[PDB]
């Protein structure tokens, strides 16, 4: 594994930046915690039928993550702000990765897969993948979503877990581990 920072890597801010800007729908040059958890419960509550105790936990989980990365409801984060808080956040989940202890990532991988999940047993399969990533426009590609099941150590079934999606978001969100190199396909860089 990597649990070392790599923040100075041009990458690293590209690609937070190319999630920044595809975050910033409205070209505003900012974004506030508001728009992220809704844009986040929009998904689960709207287009993957999520029930009202599955949205809560999901919420609870979102709202944690980009809280990580020091936004706040209310707040409206600038790119310079982003960037700087995004910082503290991977730092934050590489000190729980090290401690063996439940990382904001996991958290909200948890939660969430227990909804795009029909079984609710921790595990998607490529469609269910596909149905997500597309609702959330992160991937707007069927091609990119199949790469997704080919970094990933997929299971027998073979569908995609949390155990092994931490794994990968580990080295793609806050180390730049070369092996997690197009987790989301070309849709993010
Ligand atoms: O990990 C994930 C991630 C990271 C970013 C991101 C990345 C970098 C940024 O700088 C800003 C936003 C953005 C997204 C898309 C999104 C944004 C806001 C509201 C809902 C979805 C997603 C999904 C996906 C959800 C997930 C989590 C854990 C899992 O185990 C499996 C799936």
């Amino acid at each position: 594994g990597k649990l070392t920072s790599d923040f100075d890597n041009p990458r690293w801010i590209g690609r937070h930046k190319h999630m920044f800007n595809f975050l910033d729908v409205n070209h505003n040059g900012k974004i506030s915690l508001d728009e992220m958890v809704y844009k986040a419960s929009d998904i689960v509550i709207n287009n993957l039928g999520a029930t009202p105790e599955q949205a809560k936990r999901h919420k609870d989980a979102v709202e944690a993550f980009f809280g990580g990365a020091g936004m706040k409801y209310g707040v409206e984060t600038d790119w310079p702000a982003y960037i700087e808080g995004w910082k503290k956040l991977a730092t934050d989940e590489l000190e729980k990765y090290a401690k063996n202890e439940p990382t904001l990532i996991r958290i909200w991988g948890d939660a969430l897969f227990d909804i795009v999940d029909k079984d609710q047993n921790g595990a998607i399969t490529l469609d269910e993948w596909k149905a997500y990533t597309k609702a959330a426009g992160i991937i707007q590609s069927s091609e990119d979503c199949e790469e997704t099941f080919r970094v990933c150590d997929i299971d027998e079934s073979g569908q995609l877990d949390v155990d092994e999606m931490t794994r990968q978001h580990l080295g793609f969100w806050y180390t730049m581990d070369p092996a997690c190199e197009k987790l989301y396909g070309g849709a993010v860089p």
